[PDB]
């Protein structure tokens, strides 16, 4: 993104995993949440609860 970025909390390639990390749940929300809901049987007091989940994929950090 931008053009002088440091090299120890994140050289760019840690800021933009953070768009690559949204970006993968982000859209989905509202392209495939519809899909999963459909499949999944519940509200959305649920679906947050899958992505909730996969957020952390076993890191809770």
């Amino acid at each position: 993104g931008d053009e002088k970025r440091p090299r120890t909390a994140f050289s760019s390639e840690q800021l933009a995993r953070a768009k690559r990390e949204f970006n993968e749940n982000r859209y989905l929300t509202e392209r495939r949440r519809q899909q999963l809901s459909s499949e999944l049987g519940l509200n959305e007091a649920q679906i947050k609860i899958w992505f909730q989940n996969k957020r952390a994929k076993i890191r809770r950090s």
